[PDB]
């Protein structure tokens, strides 16, 4: 599923991501925008053989099992396939664990390169929240 902006915003909100570990909703939407262009089905293979999955491009090296990332961990206890669902619950639950992991949203490269230090509040402007 390919989310509209306000739509994703609303769903992230309901799932408790507004201000989670202190990151305002606009940060999450921004991150999704540039990680996945809001597409729940996006996948990208990494050089190390790992793969990023879903709207927040969660990596198979640590967070999900995809059966083809040798020695990888599955800290979110989830098949990576779960991360590609139109229901963003699994991606949100896993993201909460990543953000908590110690480096906050810096774990998302596109977030720190394209969202961090910008007016991410713009990503939720206009939305009925
Ligand atoms: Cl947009
Ligand atoms: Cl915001
Ligand atoms: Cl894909
Ligand atoms: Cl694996
Ligand atoms: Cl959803
Ligand atoms: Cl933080
Ligand atoms: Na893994
Ligand atoms: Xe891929
Ligand atoms: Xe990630
Ligand atoms: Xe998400």
């Amino acid at each position: 599923k390919v989310f509209g902006r306000c739509e994703l915003a609303a769903a992230m909100k309901r799932h408790g991501l507004d201000n989670y570990r202190g990151y305002s909703l606009g940060n999450w939407v921004c991150a999704a925008k540039f990680e996945s262009n809001f597409n729940t089905q996006a996948t990208n293979r990494n050089t190390d053989g790992s793969t990023d999955y879903g709207i927040l491009q969660i990596n198979s090296r640590w967070w999900c099992n995809d059966g083809r990332t040798p020695g990888s961990r599955n800290l979110c206890n989830i098949p990576c396939s779960a991360l590609l669902s139109s229901d963003i619950t699994a991606s949100v639950n896993c993201a909460k664990k990543i953000v908590s992991d110690g480096n906050g949203m810096n774990a998302w490269v596109a977030w720190r390169n394209r969202c961090k230090g910008t007016d991410v509040q713009a990503w939720i402007r206009g939305c009925r929240l």
